[PDB]
């Protein structure tokens, strides 16, 4: 049962405003560290049923780089129960700590994310939503992919040239934006093509332009991000494979860091 006694929810302070309603953060005692999403308009069914159906959507996963659902009050106002992750959003984090953060752990983080987007391979499904916007800090050496309900945005600047072009989401389509995330995060959190039109956008993508190595990046790390940037789906690497060769790049940056 995942019906949770309200009773036993403190909520804490705002840490975000969702499409149904703010985001708290609070504390859960079970007979823990929560979030709190929860819904404005709920009164009625409909806003309801789509709100409490994200729920459902996170109950199917398990694997300790996604956010697990921990459970739902479905009396008004209704809540849905989630795991905080302490430290808040990526990209903040990631700005913050811009020249504190050693690179084997930007590495790390992008591994992390790997195995979760590997884990949801293998469950077929398809995220479409894959940005450090999306991506919250437990710890300093643990990230994990956000709730999906809060993850839905077009954000053409993430999204691969197919599904721009033919609206085609594949697994394939979200390796594109994994490399776009991992850009990001190697970039401490700026955002793609900033400055540039989403129309733009599309046509320098077609014309064989890439994002740059940021600054500082392994070039075996931006090369690995160039081939999630292949223009043919078929040509990109499967998630597994970003797998594997994240943990080399990672144990090899780990052993340059004398660690
Ligand atoms: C960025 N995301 C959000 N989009 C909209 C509203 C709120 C959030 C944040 N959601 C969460 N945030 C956290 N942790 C967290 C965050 C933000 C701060 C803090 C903690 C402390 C703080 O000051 N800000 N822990 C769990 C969750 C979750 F997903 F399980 F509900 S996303 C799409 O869920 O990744």
């Amino acid at each position: 049962d995942y019906e949770i006694q309200r009773e036993r929810i403190e909520l804490g302070r705002c840490i975000g405003e969702g499409q149904f309603g703010d985001v708290h953060q609070g504390i859960y005692m079970s007979p823990l560290a929560v979030a709190i999403k929860t819904c404005k308009n709920c009164t009625s069914d409909s806003v309801r049923e789509k709100f409490l159906q994200e729920a459902l959507t996170m109950r199917q996963f398990d694997h300790p780089h996604i956010v697990k659902l921990i459970g739902v009050i479905t009396e008004n106002p209704v809540w849905i129960i989630m795991e905080l992750c302490t430290l808040g959003e990526l990209r903040s984090f990631l700005q913050v700590r811009k020249y504190s953060l050693d690179l084997a752990s930007l590495i790390l983080y992008a591994y992390q994310l790997s195995t979760a987007l590997a884990y949801l391979e293998s469950k077929r499904f398809v995220h479409r939503d894959i940005a450090a916007r999306n991506v919250l800090v437990s710890s300093n050496d643990c990230v994990k992919l956000g709730d999906f309900g809060l993850s839905r945005y077009l954000p053409i600047k993430w999204m691969a040239p197919e599904s721009i072009n033919f609206r085609r989401f594949t697994s394939a389509s979200d390796v594109w934006m994994f490399g776009v995330c991992m850009w990001e995060i190697l970039m401490h959190g700026v955002k793609p093509f900033q400055g540039v039109k989403n129309n733009d956008v599309i046509g320098r993508i077609e014309n064989g332009e890439r994002l740059p190595m940021p600054p500082n990046c392994p070039p075996t790390l931006y090369s690995l991000m160039t081939k999630c940037w292949a223009y043919d789906p078929s040509r990109r690497p499967r998630f597994t494979e970003l797998k594997a060769q994240l943990s080399t790049i990672l144990e090899e940056e780990k052993a340059q860091q004398e660690e």
